[PDB]
């Protein structure tokens, strides 16, 4: 039972590690997509500012 | 011994699950930021156009 629970504890170490690694990849993916969207939103906020500067002009 | 490895493997499952949950929370935070940023990148692209339109007008 204990060996099976070790296999399970280890499986859970692997599953939770596996999944946390999958989440690291999902996280990096959404972080990179966030950075892209943030950079995009920022490029737009910069364009908004360029226009705002030009709007003011 | 197997139990000690189990406890450690379970501990790894808990530590890894800890990380899994932390990454999940970060994933969701970042993903939620991604989504708010998707909304902002688009609202900003729209503002890029509303402002461009204010310039054109």
């Amino acid at each position: 039972i204990i060996e099976s629970d070790l296999e399970r504890a280890e499986e859970r170490a692997e599953l939770s590690e596996g999944k946390c690694a999958e989440l690291e990849e999902e996280l990096k993916t959404v972080t990179n997509n966030l950075k892209s969207l943030e950079a995009q939103a920022e490029k737009y906020s910069q364009k908004e500012d360029r226009y705002e500067e030009e709007i003011k002009v």
